């Protein structure tokens, strides 16, 4: 009994863009394991309850004192004395605590920094680190740095400009180390820094939420020759691939049926759902683009799966709004043969059993998972081991720039530099 | 001898513009104690050594292998089983190992994060948070929560824009305690952007450096009003008062001995030191600014202390290029009557020790000291727990934006919350 959770504490603290969030510390004799919670800005509907306060006197309505409330009040002392090894165990009770399909009770955002604390509790008891005890969670065969999808251009809800889609990315799939992945990253960021400026002007270097570039364009073709410009300038001509998000979700209106490709401006952009499909598969003829996540809003079950077979081979499509790491969406998906690569947040389910029940369901039918960020961040790093322990092959975790991004960047050259020069790297169908 | 120093490891990892720096493991049988190494952009003259590679190959040549191969083979070697709690007696081993005034043999880079993870190894060693073991070694007689002077709107060589002078701060002096001054400062923060947005449209909301907005701005007194409206806004006039960094060393030009103004443009806007110092006085009677770093050039002794004696009990004039955190410099300064606050950089001089005796020296002359990130930040937040250690009422560690500037707000949370509600908070001189 001495070797059980003695302490449980939330705690508002800050996100990367300033908004409160929820942070917990699970102390046992082995130390204090602590935990925050990440923030979407682009949410799918049917995500878990982030549960704020709306109190317009406090960070005009963003607080989250009811979700540490709950965490201090409710599941902390539910907690105390319990086995911390027990991570399904513990993961159900909190489910049950709750009592609600969506976590609306007790907030996700109260329940998943406790999950994540309690799994680091228990990685230290059981004297490994972390992405080997989430290893040993998920059943894992192969553990495995990924390559790192970087956000350097970026537009939609995270940026100060006309740009509709959110993430334009590179990914150094031909590295053959993460280190070597991180340092051809950066440096073609670089290089990209001084296109812009050249082309835009010194106004347009400036970052978005997730520090990429938010030059000032309206058209999504733009941003893709100058990503090819980057990788070569860099000294990294073929070494890289293009991911995209859409996150068409956020510009479709449901009564037009259509996609706004203006909705940050005066005037309206209507396109249909057969515009998209032939800009996509232009995309993926005119250049190394190899996965597009939410090419289309999220109950749309037609659209992706015509896509995702029309790309197959080619382009992984990527499922986030559409999935929402939660596997009764993910078996919808799997019917319907809407994608065939899981966007993984664990705050879109709001545990890490059910993020990786959510992973091995996926795994089990053939996709690929890319382990996820939000766009409002902290210094936690935990998709850092997460990603590592699920062998998965793929991280999105922003541009190499905005410690909120490095911090989990940096977390995987510490792994790598523990797994040693065998350790294996990157997405084998990439590769 | 169980009790001492076991492993020393250095590695190269990403600051949060994605350039290469130094970080450092001390493991005892305690744990494994890790400190990053900042990176200035605006950097003095007369700074302490920060070594780069140089090969065009890697990072277009600001590789820090070297500096860790340093650690790593040479300061490493000299510290294991060694009394992690005698500070002064390894920061001087170091400085005789180096054996150069300025750090140039080993490195500053290499030495610091050295510097660092030992003295959070000590604090472990006896029990107690870091702020209150390095509180100790300064012999602090009264801990306090700083105010946070957040930089708002970047300038200089940290944004995109046309804007020369480098920040423009706000801070919560009349709040009461750490968690309010934090909120203010966010909510302020989120006023501020759509003040921006609306005067110069959403491609003038993207961030700087270090987390501030980067408008379109070209005029030095342009960002002011626009802070007074924000305050105003967010529900708090009267509550804030604002610092500036003028950064001025960076507009300077010797052989001219005039401040270019528009140093990021294609003219040429040259201004004399008296064209700047009643600018400065005019600041001073028309906004509540409290506190201008860096008004001159980093060798004018005699500007600086011009303007000192002009703001006298009004505005604290900031040394930071001028000082480096060195106390040779600083008793120029004091001889000069050149300046009454430092600003506090630990990678300006490099060892623990000497920042703590910086601090000591300008203090009991009378300055305040304004602790310092610098502008390329990592996930660390060791100056969070220096400035309460310090006791010195002031820090500045980004705007509320970005989590290597969130990292150190977030840890000062902690730490307010362990020292309770009679915990000091403020500046007295501001409050
Ligand atoms: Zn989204
Ligand atoms: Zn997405
Ligand atoms: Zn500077
Ligand atoms: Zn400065």
């Amino acid at each position: 009994s001495h070797m059980t959770i003695q302490k449980v504490h939330g705690r508002e603290v800050l996100d990367s863009r300033g908004n409160p969030t929820v942070e917990v510390e699970v102390t046992t004799e082995k130390g204090v394991f602590r935990s925050a919670v990440p923030s979407g800005a682009s949410t799918g509907v049917y995500e878990a309850c982030e549960l704020r306060d709306g109190d317009k006197k406090r960070y005009v309505g963003k607080g989250c004192l009811q979700a540490v409330k709950n965490v201090n009040e409710v599941i902390g002392p539910a907690l105390i004395g319990r086995d911390e090894l027990k991570q399904e165990e513990l993961d159900t009770l909190m489910l049950r605590l709750d009592g609600t399909p969506n976590k609306g009770k007790l907030g996700a955002n109260a329940i998943l920094g406790c999950s994540m604390a309690i799994s680091k509790a228990a990685a230290a008891a059981k004297g490994v680190p972390l992405y080997r005890y989430l290893a040993s969670l998920a059943g894992t065969k192969e553990l495995r740095l990924p390559v790192p999808c970087f956000n350097v251009i970026n537009g939609g809800k995270h940026a100060g400009n006309a740009l509709p889609f959110q993430e334009f990315m590179i990914a150094p799939v031909k590295a053959t180390s993460f280190s070597e992945a991180l340092r051809m990253g950066s440096e073609v960021y670089h290089s990209l820094r001084g296109i812009i400026k050249k082309k835009y002007g010194q106004d347009a270097v400036n970052v978005g939420d997730e520090g990429g570039f938010a030059p000032p364009i309206k058209d999504i073709n733009e941003p893709l020759p100058i990503l090819m410009e980057a990788i070569e300038e860099a000294g990294h001509r073929g070494k890289f691939a293009i991911c995209m998000d859409c996150a068409a979700s956020e510009t479709y209106d449901e009564k037009k049926q259509q996609y706004n490709l203006t909705f940050k401006s005066p005037e309206p952009t209507w396109v249909t759902a057969e515009q998209l499909r032939e800009t996509y598969c232009k995309w993926a003829h005119d250049y190394p683009i190899v996965s597009i996540e939410d090419p289309y809003d999220q109950d749309d079950f037609a659209g992706f799966a015509g896509i995702t077979e029309a790309l197959k081979g080619k382009t992984q499509i990527v499922g986030d709004d559409l999935t929402v790491t939660n596997t009764e969406r993910i078996k919808m998906a799997i019917e319907k043969k809407a994608c065939n690569s899981l966007l993984l947040k664990i705050n879109q389910i709001g545990t890490i059993s059910e993020a990786i029940a959510s992973s091995k369901l996926c795994m089990e039918n053939g996709w690929s998972v890319m382990v996820s960020h939000r766009s409002g961040e902290t210094e936690d790093t935990y998709i850092a081991d997460l990603v590592v322990a699920l062998g998965s092959g793929q991280i999105k975790t922003g541009a190499p720039c905005r410690g909120e991004r490095t911090a989990k960047l940096n977390q995987l050259l510490r792994i790598e530099e523990e797994l040693g020069a065998h350790a294996k790297f990157g997405f084998p169908g990439w590769s």
